[PDB]
């Protein structure tokens, strides 16, 4: 799983993700307007959305889960996975505002309208290991989370504490921990996007025979680590050369680098692991983009195009069926 | 430029195409060229009347086609990717053999032959020479592709001493340095796995996988044609190991999609970003092109067969750099 | 800078340390005997040596200060360099057994003797930031600290706190902090030291042309971070297949790997970064084994074949001067 | 094995050895062979009397002498490396050629003559054939590396078509695939820096260096022959780019101490470690044959000139893997 945070050259700004998983989880685009209320059947726990939500994910007896998504304030949401370093309490934490784990994207989307509102309320937070019904259980996770200010943030509970960390980076991964990741960052300090044409070994004359030599050194695997560093390369690199280019398609193109193609990332259980979609979500103009790996077009869902004021959930189809242009 | 593969899909079609990494726009479209066709060059008075329907990549310059990638009616499929050096041009013809320009090459090998086989023999006798499509365009230093419906493909490359007619029994291509020195190059990851290494006893310490594809570290993730060698040949076989029946058009993409420059971070020392311009797959038994690009990834697809293949007329069609969003509501 | 930690074939631990620096500091082999009383002329502190010190370092106004260096009780401590992640308090801090830092690797030896004995006291300690002398100014350390049961520790002071990781890896370099690099070490599960001797590439053979296939993807650099994943996977190594066959000189060879050659790591000021020195100290016989990039002879100092109650600091003259065995 | 490198001193003296790469011992010893002595070889009756007197690592089989390096008394220096395939020996001798035994190539390049250049001109007619030293014991698969007082050095290889004698420019040399194959490969890394990049402004996020040598990050650290290759190469370079006046023996041995392998990581199919068994330097102006082991790391020196050139026997000294402390008190 892949995290990315863009701006385009026109103010806008992109918030998106690549989902890597070696399965399906049913999921749909899913749509909430203004002031619904949501009843979990299993612990009859109640949430009343404050802003209309739109985003990816599933539904479990009538109440919805998000992988990630977005309000109508132009606030977006990202859960990505988190395997070893991640920290549920299995029960509730006093005078904290405690959280369900399957639970927390929707909170974020539908109470808050900035980062900056999130950060308050996640001073006295918690996420608590309570499943969404009794044996489905909670998937380890972190989140990140991002607005119309171009300001992100990311989202992790250690055994110690619930960390909220500035993300200047602009991308988020998996395991380790999103600090390690950044000091990571520096040990890639000598990578070039400028070509090295040639090099003076002395007698003999080194030549480049191809592009892209300042940056051998850089990983090509599909591991969180190094899925890190290319996409947060690959994103600095663009802001500084290419500014004044930087639209939708973009996004993709970044994100597609760190995609895992099917047969290279095996499994344990022996399956293939992919990149099952890929969404952009235009958080000024609250527009839905996604694309899958079976269908390589650009969907758009926009929620401005949907009543905001109604009364029902609205899903939408997961499009699995690639769609070609017939030029003659 | 450039990155070529060639494919199997579970129907038992065979894919072949390229990406194209250049830092402009070479005016380029897509261009159709019946059976028979005359094809006259304005500036040196050389003929080409084609045997087969051609179709695929090029550009027209004084009425005569070039091509970059292309395909014929008969399924096999030819593309050009670029040789920056270990390339030897004759300057001028050569006594006996098959001169060839550069320019022209693969128009005459969609042109005049239906198969790999038939290609081979005939480049026995065969030369490349340096001469230009016209007077103040020169040629690129150029290696090609060529493939067909049975599944085999080769790698032709001119070097100082002979024309090298290459097996590829990798079904990949990039650029320099040639074929021999890349095929040599795998040697060097064979430690790579696929598969998912969950945990390693150091010692006293247990270190645990944090996520997937331990494996295949040490891979390398530049843009380099050598690491795009190595990456788009270790990703093919992955696929063919573990996945033989799911390979279908978009497995083509995916593939080439690892493999492709992203806008800002291959800087060329003029100061420009060197982009995957467009990527095309090449249905050969079905004459179908399909191509996306850098600014409209939605697959487009050019049908030869919908053509009069006993036309008289060379037809165009509008290279797309328009992004196609599908609006679901 | 490399830390080793070592247990020979025949029950003895060995430790020590590659100095990695691009100038000279007047080192000097040091020896201090019991009950030997130091003072400080600068800030009059005072300390007065429980055990007999053998080690590494250097002398200022009659004042001893240690780089790395061992105990007549079998306790080693190194100290290396901690670029950015460090921090020292400007003053002593209440209730705190407050310790400069040019003076915490004596204060371990001289007092202790075991790596238990200095974890108990390490529990309500501070490392503080007062200098050697007036103008002699404190570096940025963190230290490996090792004794006769094989087992051994990592004292690193963050802004937090002073933290006392258990090394369970028997190395440590530099900068970032210790658990990044244990986490760093996940990274790397897919090394192999057995052969991978071919490859079935489809319709391609692809058969390895020589040794040592399965570790394609180990750094070569000379960072902090690449050193510390070379020294552990050569060292997990030796001890998976050649136990039996630990001694001495084995413990140069992994350390050789990390070592940084004159001319290929130039510091901004232009200076060649070298592997100065390399120590070795066999903690039960109580012998400091070292050599220099000068002259790689292995040279011995034994404390006991000094007098452990004598009055006065022996020195011993840093051998800068290459030896060779004339063989006709 | 193996390691090649030649060095030149701030005095101007030519250093020329090598590491060797083998997992077990074939009891060896350093040969000395005096001028004008009658070397037979008793197996199949072939003479070689010595023009040159010889110094150098090699065994002894039935009274004559095989070398894996060494050098003469004219400062000319060889060294036999590993070299698994692209390696073709002529089953039989050729008509015509100068049929050289595999095993004897090493002390025919000593014996014979005393400049690489003189080396060049003999090798333009000669051949390389694959008859055993006896039985029961067949010849290695070998390249060599020959060089002199000169400062140049030289590259044998002989493949399939040709026997091939490159320049080596680089100084340095490990096994296979061929010489013009890793020269190709140093290509990849023009990208490395031996100068310390401080920081990197990553847009909002401030990059800084953790340690030293972030300019040469990308450097492969393990120990395949490329790999192995690349290192010596650019580490060499810097030496002399930086440090061109602090050149001396010891330099020699932490350049080589780098490619240098350890016991337990590098582990055979045969469930063996593979190990830097001897590191060899020799001064060539001065006829000095130094070199350690892993078991005694301290530099053991043996001069020729202290011999009698003239002399009637062939002198052996032996190997040492006994480590040499010295005890300071």
């Amino acid at each position: 799983a892949t995290g990315l945070a863009l701006e385009t050259k026109d103010g806008l700004h992109l918030f998106g993700r690549n989902m890597d998983i070696e399965y399906s989880f049913n999921q749909s685009i899913i749509f909430i307007p203004r002031n619904f209320k949501c009843v979990n059947k299993s612990n009859k726990k109640e949430l009343t959305t404050k802003y209309a939500v739109l985003g990816m994910g599933t539904i479990f007896d009538d109440y919805p889960t998000f992988a990630d998504g977005m309000n109508e304030k132009g606030l977006g949401c990202a859960g990505l996975n988190f395997p070893v370093y991640v920290s549920y309490s299995k029960e509730d934490i006093e005078g904290k505002t405690n959280i369900p784990v399957y639970n927390f994207l929707l909170w974020v989307l539908a109470n808050f309208s900035s980062v900056e509102e999130v950060k308050e309320a996640l001073k006295n937070a918690n996420i608590v290991d309570i499943p969404i019904s009794e044996n489905i259980p909670n998937t380890t996770l972190h989140w990140m989370i991002s607005d119309i200010t171009g300001k992100s943030i990311v989202v992790e509970q250690t055994k110690e504490k619930l960390n909220v960390f500035d993300n200047n980076i602009g991308v988020l991964t998996n395991s380790p921990t999103f600090d390690w990741h950044v000091a990571n960052l520096n040990q890639y300090v000598g990578l070039r996007y400028n070509q090295v044409p040639e090099f003076k070994l002395g007698d003999q004359s080194l030549t480049a025979l191809g592009q892209g030599t300042g940056l051998v050194g850089l990983p090509g695997d599909f591991t969180p680590a190094s899925r890190f560093i290319r996409v947060a390369f690959l994103r600095d690199a663009m802001i500084k050369n290419d500014k004044d280019s930087i639209d939708l398609i973009e996004f993709f193109h970044i994100l597609n680098n760190v995609a895992m193609v099917r047969g290279s990332t095996r499994t344990v259980e022996e399956k293939s692991d992919l990149t099952q979609y890929t969404s952009c979500m235009c958080l000024e103009k609250g527009i839905y983009y996604y694309n899958t790996y079976e269908n390589n077009q650009i969907n758009a869902i926009d929620m401005n195009k949907e009543n905001l004021d109604g009364n029902e959930i609205k899903t939408y189809k997961y499009n699995k069926t690639l769609s070609i242009n017939h030029v003659n």
